[PDB]
């Protein structure tokens, strides 16, 4: 039930992120990230790197965004990566068909003057809304006499509109291409090089962190629906016969909300289960998919998402070569939204490219068994993760002045700690320098505060952008011996007093989760 | 005089980088980077981050690549970011005019049957080759009867060909746009937000690390001329009246090769000068520009470029609102090539956008002085830096088998150290685990070697991809007490023997440059 306006205000005011090309009028679905936002984004990515690449020793590659047409023809995208779009005949404006239609069948759905059996009829229409083909959808438009929501004019018949941005590579019009809609295809195109790099053996996993593009018809859902965005995508190639993950028991004990395709057809609600139990009972298929679902859950928790607003939903038969497919979804002000994809495929694009180019993309096994690997496809939409974190960590303090703060875990906070020196009086400098150097020597990110206003108001700002900790340096620090300073916990706003030499060590342990605030108060004298 | 073929082979064989879309035929000017290359690229970027962003507390932003037309009209790019292109009339192929012409006037230039005064004439033509406008160039084509180098057919008149990739944002053809040719414009568009973020004060510097695109007519210079590429660009906004950099004396003592616009017109060679002296004598204008030139020099050295193949060349009057402008150029197998731009501007795009959009982009000063800041524009072409490093660190060992290696400084090496366990015998594991954990605890990147073949051949591979150090674990390590292992220096191939507990500390200091190999041998027993 978060106050999205209040948050969005804070987010824009402090320049986490904002409308790209604002002064030229802005462009919808495009955002610039300000220094604070970049800090956070960079943390989220580093956290991801240690959590996945480093931990599973993944093979990282970095392919181009520019993509010639034939490759994306082969992947189907040229043909099938599109949305149905009607447009206003008298005006000219464009609308996304399915949710414009859905809008109409919620006015009619919600009307006392409408019959019960008719609600039932439209309820079922929405039920299989994503199924209807071109023609069926065009009939649905006539049958419910759909009009433009802005003007109310007659609506053209729904055409398909491909979502890839089109250019030409080179001069003339010889080589047309697109901006990649996903990084998965780059990994596929390098399957051979990667497989070889892995000494020919299997399993192995490749990764990419980069931008893909998606020419959305009319984005108006803030940062959730954007035209350009950064992904972190993993492609874990496994032998179908050796499909048990050795590290699974590391995450087998995790309890988490799962929402099966069978639970959805029944009209049952989601279930919190122990990962092990789920895979043992057949809900989750195998422990490779299982392993990654657990890791994804662990990662998202780490980065600030609330476990009680996090679930894994399985694709149903209709929504698809099909696949066992789970999505991490977070409960938000925009509803439950998908923020990490996780597919399990037998037949997929690797096979297509192979016979397309006449270059074999397979693995040998000593007989010489040609193996077409399965893939698990963890797909991270960094933007949406980041937003989910904003909504989940945003809080308003009880202070009548309506102060806000983000409860960011230290591992993602724009920086872990703020040094507040009461004065710039050059007799403060040695203490600040040393503290800063110490914090650096301990790998604890920090920024020395040079803002005007009271000690209290200065922290307010710190808190507004979610800095985990603070260390005030006052005259007693500089003058009394031993030299001690105040450590302030963001969340509680509580404080402690310890020797300034000791603090770097203390803060490190707090941010690294070796020690609780509770622990600290137990060990060090309380300060107000 | 590096052997480019031998290097290129090694580079492709180990998948530092390779032809994008190879199996689809490849596309010119586009490259995928394999795991090793990504490691290196990521290091180069991190090194840059500490060296610039972190050190100067720069404001990092991250704007979009997709750019609507009007902004790039305003920056001139729509009009003036283009190359002259003739094409073969009977065939149809495209060629970059200036260097195709230049090619003709080097055959004619180098001919005994040609007169001395004629060489003189064409020498001068090449002299102001970049100047000639559309028509003049078209006359130059007739006058020297230029033909297609492939076929030899008559050549069309040189048209201008804009180098920006064109798309449309959204549906229909309402909002045409381009892929950004540089990240500088994003910073400009956010000038207000950034200036405010800096408490209204000045100076301040913004940065961006991202990709820009450049639709090259016919790239055939390997990684030097590419269509898509990553930049790190800084925009340092300074008050013209307060244009002295406080930290300049940090780099004032640096000696480095400078090559003035006046030295170039004279036909003099470059000069090695002390930075201070250069700015004191007027060669370099001010210590803000000076400071950054020094930092750039320091950075490039750090990342592996040879000081004796590094120079700073000043733009001449003709090549341009003009600007005092220096480029870092590295001497390579492709000749001296520019790898870091560094402009100093008074009048530039910020002013244009301001009056374009009717949004003031200026700084106040308390009277209320409207200040239009100057900018220093350090522009890093990461790709070319990386390549220059490949050429500068590549070496062939005296070993008759023709073994190569890269002498990469540890700070950029794909990883700093290789753990070589003689066996996978599970009695080796505790030692390897502990060593690995230790190295991790010391922030020393490393990879435990699981390759077949002799201890010597295993290091050969390590060396081939430029891993700085190695630690062999043998039976004497596992069985004899105290437990010691062999430390092997990549460059010298020399070795030492020290207690395995001590090594993490030792290696850290070696990679961090606290200690020499020399130092190590002085302190620890030598091993063969």
């Amino acid at each position: 039930i978060v106050d999205r306006a209040k948050m969005e205000d804070t987010l824009k005011r402090r320049f986490f992120y904002d409308q790209a090309f604002a002064i030229y009028g802005g462009v919808s679905g495009l955002y610039d990230f300000g220094p604070v936002g970049c800090a956070l984004k960079n943390n989220i990515i580093q956290t991801w790197r240690q959590h996945f690449i480093q931990e599973e020793q993944i093979l990282e590659i970095d392919c181009t965004m520019l993509t010639p047409e034939p490759v994306l023809k082969t992947s189907g995208h040229v043909d099938k990566f599109a949305d149905f779009m009607v447009k206003d005949v008298k005006n000219g404006e464009c609308f996304r068909a399915d949710h414009l239609l859905k809008a109409h069948l919620q006015k009619l759905m919600s009307d006392k003057k409408c019959s019960v059996e008719k609600k039932s009829e439209m309820e079922s229409v929405l039920a299989q809304l994503d199924n209807y083909g071109q023609q069926e959808l065009a009939d649905l438009f006539v049958n419910y006499n759909v009009k433009s929501p802005i003007t109310g004019n007659d609506l053209s018949p729904p055409v398909s509109f491909n979502l890839m941005f089109k250019t030409f590579i080179g001069p003339g019009g010889n080589m047309p291409g697109y901006l990649r809609p996903e990084t998965a295809q780059g990994i596929f195109l390098n399957f051979k090089r990667l497989l070889e790099f892995n000494q020919g053996k299997l399993p192995f996993a490749a990764a990419q962190i980069g931008n893909s593009f998606r020419n959305e018809i009319s984005p108006r859902s803030g940062l959730i629906r954007v035209r350009e965005f950064t992904m972190a995508e993993i492609e874990h190639f496994v032998d179908p016969s050796e499909k048990d993950h050795p590290k699974f028991q590391n995450v087998a004990d995790l309890h988490l909300y799962l929402y099966s395709a069978k639970a959805q057809v029944s009209g049952q609600s989601a279930r919190k289960m122990r990962l092990g139990d789920a895979v043992e009972q057949g809900v989750i298929n195998n422990t490779v998919l299982g392993y990654f679902i657990g890791r994804i859950y662990l990662y998202l928790t780490k980065v600030g998402i609330s476990p009680d607003k996090l679930r894994f939903r399985q694709h149903m038969e209709n929504e698809m070569y099909a696949c066992d497919c789970w999505d991490a979804e977070s409960k938000t002000s925009y509803g439950w939204i998908e923020i990490v994809g996780c597919a399990d495929r037998s037949c997929y694009d690797l096979s297509c490219h192979a016979r397309a180019t006449k270059v074999p993309l397979v693995a040998e096994k000593p007989y010489v068994e040609e193996v077409v690997p399965n893939v698990i496809e963890p797909s991270f939409g960094l933007g949406r993760i980041m937003y989910t974190v904003f909504e989940h960590t945003f809080h308003v303090r009880e202070g009548d002045e309506q102060r806000t703060f983000f409860s960011f875990p230290a591992v993602v906070a724009p920086f872990k700690c703020s040094v507040l020196p009461l004065s710039q009086n050059q007799e403060f400098m040695p203490f600040v320098k040393e503290l800063s150097e110490a914090l650096t020597r301990h790998g604890v990110s920090h920024k020395v505060d040079d803002s005007s206003g009271s000690i209290g108001r200065r922290y307010a700002r710190t808190d507004e952008i979610g800095v985990a900790f603070g260390v005030t340096i006052d005259f007693d620090t500089v003058n009394k011996t031993p030299h001690t300073a105040t450590l302030r916990d963001r969340d509680s706003m509580r404080q402690i007093r310890a020797e300034i030499s000791e603090l770097p060590s203390i803060v490190q342990d707090l941010a690294n989760g070796n020690i609780t605030w509770a622990d600290v108060e137990a060990r060090y004298p309380l300060f107000e």
